[PDB]
């Protein structure tokens, strides 16, 4: 498996609807679960693993056997509260990378579980941090686009030493630049 980095364009891509709710959804679960563990993250979108699909596991423990794995498949986002608090994030996507991201306390969700069950809930906290976090990552959306002028700049140079490696793998430009911004 392969966490996919900034600035492949698999992390801006559309993710599609879940419609199968079956033995490899689960299979997949567990492996996105497993490169959380093991990569010391709390959360991990599909897309972050290549696939471009509407899949988000979380755990707000972020350590085994604590907290509670949490699986959400075709979530939409119903109410954002109105009180932002900031939090320092990083992301798999963006190794090494820190900064501040201003966010709302709490969210409303729909979604559904693992088995296809359809459930609404309320998300505060850390939860609702991590979700929010991983929901922009099903929209195409990262996290140095939340970010004020002010903390970009001061990541700017260790975005374009992402937008290197991937020109220097690929042998393309980098298909996105934090400099246009
Ligand atoms: C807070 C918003 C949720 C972040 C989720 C990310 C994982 C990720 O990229 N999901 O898409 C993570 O685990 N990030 C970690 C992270 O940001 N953490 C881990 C503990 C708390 C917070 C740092 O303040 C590390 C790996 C950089
Ligand atoms: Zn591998
Ligand atoms: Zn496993
Ligand atoms: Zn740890
Ligand atoms: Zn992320």
């Amino acid at each position: 498996m392969e966490i996919v980095e900034y600035p492949d364009p698999i992390l801006r891509a559309k993710n599609k609807r879940i419609d199968i709710f079956d033995e490899n959804l689960k299979n997949l679960v567990d492996a996105m679960f497993d490169v959380m563990y093991k990569t010391d993250g709390i959360g991990l979108s599909a897309p972050q693993v290549g696939l471009n699909v509407q899949l988000m596991v979380f755990n707000p423990a972020g350590e085994p056997g604590e907290g509670k794995e949490i699986v959400l498949v075709n979530p939409k986002i119903k109410k954002y509260s109105d009180k932002l608090v900031p939090f320092d994030e990083g992301c798999l996507s963006f190794p090494g990378i820190y900064a501040e991201v201003v966010r709302p306390q709490s969210v409303k969700i729909d979604a559904r579980d693992i088995t296809g069950e359809r459930f609404s809930i309320s998300l505060s906290r850390l939860p609702a941090r991590i979700f929010q976090h991983e929901y922009d990552h099903l929209e195409g959306v990262l996290f140095f686009d939340r970010m004020t002028d002010q903390v970009l700049d001061s990541i700017r140079e260790e975005l374009e030493a992402l937008e290197k490696k991937y020109e220097e793998k690929t042998g393309l430009p980098s298909p996105e630049r934090v400099e246009a911004r």
